[PDB]
RNA sequence: CACCCGUGCAAAAAUGCAGGGGUCUAAAACGACCUGAAUAUUUCAGAUCAA
């Protein structure tokens, strides 16, 4: 399944005019050096320890076999005769979309005869993307409840709040409008960045630097997304040229979490420092909390070239630590054991785990994988299994109290230069995405940085690279951003540390309880008189407050909850809820383990049995089941009473409501995240090939003006009065369209396409305007087979209400019938409005076409 | 079981075999991370969360 030529150790192969070079695998992403190549004449380079030697040699590809752990023999290609084979004959390649001279000339000043700066301009544009996605879902989040887009940051508030005693119309609402924004209760679930601590408690910003937080995201959306042609669109490269205004509020934000870490670490991480002594009772007690400092905060147990929780995983499988005794305490064990051989492999077993890594590369199959780690597991286990056992003995309940309590004095001399910096050593950029992944949830933030750490460690293996070739690594003047990448990188490092660690809550106020009763469900005949006594009863205007903390505890504190009411709007949820098969695609895409565990206790015999009731008992849930939480609070969940019983038997239907429709408006929002990199790329391409000499035109009028263009074919009046011919093909302007079926294909759904339901089509996915009112679209469809078809049945039906009273044609009329019946997407549909980008077109059938889509459900193509 | 490319065979414009691709998609190898229903600087529960 995997490649052999990777697992004999080999790197990546590159051109340089007539020679070709080639590479190995070092430490982690680093690059080292192998082989040169003229013409069957190999020079070999590095003696002192080669991975692999090639054997045999040719012109057409390069033999090798490994030396490192499993022995493995492989072929490879040459680069040069790319395009070549049957038809001068040794030529560097170019890329798919023929556009590999336009970005060597603007990153770099020149054309090259190589291959390695484009190599490096691909993860430049892949960070853009990335950037060009969450930006988007950040903004909807304040824009859910015009003045958010067009904003920027020579706007300084002195200047902005001049706009209040304006006589103009535009100047005057847009200041009023800000007004409307900081008045809004919502601002809460933004607690980190728009609230601080300061009698002392916590209260919004001044009224200054709440308008730089989203003036400064806000311009980072229009600029990710559009081409910004002119001095502008060297925003985010050029920060060290801001407002002081906007530098302050990002050092003030940046410096909170690590000053509750750093300032008093000793402390509040008092227990497992004491709990490690006893073990290494020969180590100082210093260099040990400097060790457990940088294992836990910073993540140095993350790259290592393995994973430690594998082992972990396979070592204490049936040692009897999975019960439920080890409840509470487990989190507390998995910390050290991770820890206990962490510093195992760090100084004595450190041959022990570079013959684990250089094993697991050359490693065809995860059969083989799999085994190797429970290989090396009980060889762990005999040795360390007393000190395992020394932990958990002294983890049972009552010794913790001791521990805690207790008077200890260390010196802090070696762990203060191993802490983290502060904001003011720390640049604009990573102080910028920070407060961006306040305004995001947790799956998010992590395939934010985990994506840019290794688009810059790979734009750092290649500069240094260049540098022991003697090339030209010099960018132009206004991309030096990246000459520093060395450094950038391992503040993301940092970052990766605590931006999911540390999050700041609020004490909750009423509103919450009110969208805590919406999405949970209120009765019809209630009115907004009564709801308002419902919520006095809670708050209590003796004073019992068990009903508060449920609502607080099951539902505000909740992850799930969290999220929703950010991207969504809680009461068009529980109306979302009543549409049975979506709620029942969720439910069978679960494991049958899970549903036997949640049935178990919301029952007091199959799986689709289960499965059905599960269902309507969503469908029939209501605040009024739980208005009794007063009785049954103060009992403990594990303990055996009534109260306890019926106590679970609440808690697990809240969270599998909650649970359920997490997971819905999670995976539309991410298969909307698929289509705003397309539009991105259009955007992006179009002022590339038009710097090419090719003419394309303006596109925000019309989106599929690119992709004719490529094909050199036009409209006269409104349509395309020309048909198929192969000299078109042969003759485009790039390489995929030089084949004569897709470029058929693409000609047969671009002569039905419309303009203006296209340029909809961006503000639906742009804006997120199709989940934004996700139950007026989705109120009847049969069945769901996937999430592809559910968002692409929404984005249909809010044509429909959007082009009911407009003109349309023949073969627009002829699809919203078939949405009507048949209560469901159009596939003739789809690939016509999403024709705009064709000129890229592996990228054009994963998006139209279901089993190409998403890389875990697999299918078929339509051939 | 998607796209492109090189090779060997049968061909005569395209098909079988065996492989490669960071320069093809959300997408190179280990890993991190996601799919995922499974939070972590803090043992749990309870208590403390709008006037
Ligand atoms: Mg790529």
């Amino acid at each position: 399944t995997k490649s052999m030529a990777k697992a004999a150790g080999v790197k990546s192969v590159f051109a340089v005019g007539n020679t070709v070079y080639m590479t190995s695998f070092g430490r982690g992403n680093d690059a080292v050096l192998e082989q040169k190549i003229v013409d069957t004449s190999h020079e070999p380079l590095n003696i002192d320890d080669p991975a692999y030697q090639l054997n045999v040699v040719t012109m057409n590809g390069y033999s090798v076999t490994g030396h490192r752990g499993e022995t493995v023999s492989a072929v490879t290609d040459n680069p040069l005769r790319r395009f070549n084979g049957r038809k001068p004959e040794q030529s560097v390649p170019t890329d798919m979309l023929c556009l590999k001279p336009t970005l060597e000339k603007k990153f770099f000043g020149k054309e090259f005869d190589d291959n390695i700066h484009i190599q490096l301009i691909y993860n430049i544009l892949d960070i853009e993307k990335i950037l060009a996605v969450y930006s988007t879902n950040a903004i909807y989040a304040l824009n859910n409840m015009d003045f958010f887009m067009k904003r920027t940051t020579d706007e300084t508030f002195d200047d902005f709040e001049k706009k209040k005693e304006s006589t103009n119309s535009r100047e005057k609402a847009d200041f009023d409008a800000f007004e409307k924004f900081i008045g809004n209760y919502r601002l809460a679930y933004f607690a980190d960045a728009f609230y601080v601590n300061k009698k002392a408690k916590n209260v919004l910003r001044e009224d200054k630097e709440l308008y730089s937080v989203l003036t400064l995201i806000g311009k980072l959306r229009h600029w990710c997304v559009h081409s910004e042609e002119g001095r502008a669109e060297f925003w985010l490269y050029k920060l060290d040229e801001l407002k002081d205004d906007f530098k302050n509020v990002l050092d003030v934000v940046y410096n909170r979490p690590v000053e509750e870490i750093n300032n008093r670490f000793i402390e509040n991480n008092k227990v497992n420092i004491q709990i490690l002594g006893s073990v290494y009772k020969n180590t100082d007690i210093a260099e040990l909390v400097r060790s457990y400092y940088e294992f836990l905060i910073t993540k140095k147990y993350k790259n290592m070239g393995f994973s430690i929780k594998k082992l972990r995983e396979s070592m204490l499988e049936g040692k009897g630590y999975a019960d439920k005794e080890y409840d509470s305490v487990r989190n507390k064990l998995y910390q050290m054991t991770d820890f206990i051989l962490y510093t195992g492999y760090i100084n004595e077993d450190s041959d022990r785990a570079d013959d684990l890594v250089n094993t697991l590369r050359s490693s065809l199959k995860e059969d083989d994988k799999t085994t190797v780690y429970c290989k090396e597991a009980d060889y762990l286990w005999k040795k360390y299994r007393e000190s395992i056992r020394e932990v958990a003995d002294a983890l049972d309940g009552d010794n913790i109290k001791k521990l805690s309590k207790s008077n200890i004095e260390i010196q802090e001399d070696k762990l203060r230069k191993c802490f983290i910096s502060y904001a003011d050593s720390v640049s604009e950029f990573t102080k910028l995405i920070y407060l961006l992944t306040r305004f995001l949830s947790g799956k998010e933030i992590n395939d934010l940085v985990t994506t840019l750490i290794n688009k810059f460690d790979n734009i750092r293996s290649f500069l240094e690279i260049m540098d022991e070739l003697g090339l030209d690594r010099t960018f132009t003047a206004e991309y030096s951003f990246f000459e520093g990448s060395t450094k950038y990188l391992a503040e993301l490092v940092e970052l990766n540390s605590f931006v999911k660690s540390c999050s700041f809550d609020i004490n909750a106020k009423r509103t919450m309880y009110r969208d805590a009763l919406d999405i949970l469900g209120i009765e019809s005949d209630k009115t907004e008189e009564d709801i308002e006594k419902m919520i006095d009863n809670i708050l209590q205007i003796k004073k019992n407050n068990g009903l508060r903390n449920f609502i607080a505890s099951n539902v505000i504190d909740s992850n799930r909850f969290k999220y929703l009411v950010r991207y969504g709007n809680p009461k068009k949820i529980r109306e979302t809820a009543k549409c049975k098969p979506a709620v029942r695609f969720v439910l069978n895409e679960i494991p049958d383990a899970q549903i036997e565990r949640y049935y178990e206790a919301c029952c007091p015999c199959s799986a689709n049995k289960r499965r059905e009731k599960l269902a309507d008992m969503i469908a029939e849930i209501k605040f009024e089941n739980f208005s009794d939480a007063g009785n049954y609070q103060k009992a403990n969940v594990t303990s055996r009473t009534s109260e306890a019983e019926i106590k679970r038997k609440n808690q697990a239907i809240i969270r599998l409501y909650l649970t359920v429709m997490y997971i819905m408006l999670k995976n539309l929002v991410n298969v909307n995240a698929r289509y705003v990199i397309a539009f991105h790329c259009v955007e992006r391409d179009t002022k590339l090939y038009a710097e090419s000499g090719l003419e394309v035109g303006n596109i925000e009028k019309n989106k599929t003006n690119l992709t004719m263009a490529v094909m050199g074919v036009k409209l006269e009046n409104g349509i395309i009065k020309t048909e198929f011919d192969k000299s078109f093909a042969e003759n485009a302007a790039n390489r995929y369209l030089r084949n004569a079926r897709w470029y058929k294909l693409i000609l047969d759904n671009l002569k039905k396409s419309e303009r203006a339901v296209v340029n909809e089509f961006r503000n639906t996915v742009c804006h997120l305007n199709a989940i934004r009112n996700i139950n007026i679209n989705i109120k009847e469809i049969k069945e769901v087979e996937n999430y592809f078809a559910l968002y692409h049945y929404l984005i249909q039906k809010h044509l429909e209400n959007r082009f009911a009273d407009k003109k349309v044609e023949r073969d627009t009329g002829d699809f919203i019938s078939k949405l009507e019946e048949h209560k469901t997407y159009c596939k003739d549909f789809v690939k016509a409005y999403c024709t705009p980008f064709g000129y890229n077109l592996v990228r054009y059938k994963n998006l139209t076409i279901d089993g190409l889509f998403d890389k875990n459900y697999p299918g078929k193509d339509d051939s």
